């Protein structure tokens, strides 16, 4: 019925990793960060991402809800260049005529930062998610992933970082 959300940003504010391996990015990883522009403790998720033959992602989320694992997976599609996707059977998610994912920064083995923007249900919304090897990172890399959704016109109060758990994502 109605909303209020931060404007996304211009993509040209977004950074692409450069050079983007796509096999070094396969795995698991625990969602140390996110941020976004959507509504207002959350325990850690992680997500596993997996090589299809056709270069494409099947990422599974597994989160820790009422007691049971939760599984969701979605299909990143690659984009117009490496390190950038797209949602694959995007038909088969109600109101939603749009969905843009690109790796802002990793080292592979350790962190990453990806960018998130969709149009749902004619509402734009964007995240960037702050990515660990491990549930826990330098916090270095933390406040460099506090600084970057600032740049995005991100407030503090939309930035959170989730508690580490051991159910589901393993510990």
């Amino acid at each position: 019925s109605t909303s209020d959300l931060i404007p996304a940003p211009p993509l040209s504010k977004v950074p692409l990793q450069q050079n983007f391996q796509d096999n070094q990015f396969h795995g698991k990883w625990y969602q140390v960060g996110r941020a976004g522009n959507a509504a207002l403790p959350q325990k850690m998720t992680a997500q596993i991402y997996e090589l299809k033959e056709d270069k494409s992602y099947n990422v599974t989320a597994v989160r820790f809800r009422k007691k049971k694992c939760d599984y969701a997976t979605m299909t990143f599609v690659p984009g117009s260049q490496p390190g950038e996707f797209t949602l694959g059977n995007i038909k088969s998610y109600p109101g939603l005529t749009s969905y843009l994912v690109r790796v802002v920064s990793t080292n592979y083995n350790q962190h990453a930062m990806v960018f998130f923007k969709k149009v749902s249900q004619n509402r734009e919304y964007f995240s960037i998610t702050l990515l660990g090897r491990t549930k826990e990172l330098a916090s270095e890399l933390k406040e460099n992933f506090i600084r970057f959704s600032k740049s995005l016109g991100l407030p503090e109060n939309h930035i959170v970082f989730p508690v580490p758990i051991d159910q589901c994502i393993d510990g």
